[PDB]
């Protein structure tokens, strides 16, 4: 059909969870996904 949105919401990467808000997910990765690099 037509091409509309692809799921607005984000997916993080790390864990590859499911999140409504992107403010959340931001916080979320540094929060856990915080690698010394
Ligand atoms: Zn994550």
């Amino acid at each position: 059909g037509s091409s509309g949105s692809s799921g607005i919401k984000q997916h993080c990467r790390f864990c590859k969870k499911k999140y409504s808000d992107v403010k959340n997910l931001i916080k979320h990765i540094r929060d856990m996904h915080d690698p010394q690099d």
